[PDB]
Order: C-alpha cells, then structure tokens, then sequence
DNA sequence: TGTCAAA
C-alpha cells in the first residue's frame, strides 16, 4: 500500500551491504549523537568521537537484533564510545 | 567484547 524511509528500512538496507544507505543514516543522527557525546568530551573531541561511534556501529549493525528502536541502540554505543575514549587516555599510567 | 525501552 504505502511505505516511508524510516530507520527501519534504512537499517535493513545496510544489512544488504549498501554502504551509501549507511551514509544517509549517519547524516540522520550526526547532530543528535554529537549532542550526546558532548556530555562526556569537550567540543574539540566531539567530531572525532562521533565518527568513531558510527564506524563502530557500521561493523556491528550486522549484529543488530531490532530488540528496540535504532536510536536506543545507537545511544548505548555513542555513550560507551565517548567513555571508552576517556579511559583510553586515563590509562597512560595504568598500563606502563 | 557489546552496546537493543523509550530518547
């Protein structure tokens, strides 16, 4: 009957191996995830932590189960990417 | 390592 380009069709399109479909999925959340990670890193590291959050999701989205909306899963990766960055530099005297 | 309520 009818269809809309929600995150539901766009996430399934990336599981079909379409990388360009993921680029539109990045543009969809790039401003919303930058507002989430800015809560854990200064503005000078936001664009670098956001770009690492989408690349980690790109190769882990093939394991997405759809147990919740796509942003619920993106939110957990984005906060953990920004928090894993704070311990990647805080271990400078805990690993050597 | 993964990350899955609704945001």
């Amino acid at each position: 009957m009818s269809e809309q380009l929600t995150d539901q069709v766009l996430v399934e399109r990336v599981q079909k191996g379409d990388q360009k479909a993921f680029n539109l999925l990045v543009v969809r959340y790039q401003h919303k995830v930058a507002s989430l990670v800015s809560r854990y890193v200064p503005s000078g590291d936001v664009p670098d932590v956001v770009q690492e959050a989408f690349i980690k999701a790109y190769r882990a989205l093939d394991s997405f189960r759809g147990d919740s909306a796509f942003y619920t899963w993106l939110y957990r990766i984005a906060v953990n990417t920004a928090k894993n960055y704070l311990v990647a530099q805080g271990r400078r005297l805990e690993l050597v």
